[PDB]
């Protein structure tokens, strides 16, 4: 897994991926909701 945002100088994630208000990068809701820092529709 792939970090991101403030937590990585910010950082976008690779491939579309949403970064979560920690830092990390999915593409669960728990990442691309509420405090989702970049890329929060996927990259589309």
């Amino acid at each position: 897994m792939e970090q991101c945002g403030r937590q990585a100088g910010g950082a976008l994630c690779p491939g579309g991926l949403c970064c979560s208000q920690y830092g990390w990068c999915a593409n669960t809701p728990e990442y691309c909701g509420s405090g989702c820092q970049s890329q929060c529709d996927g990259g589309v």
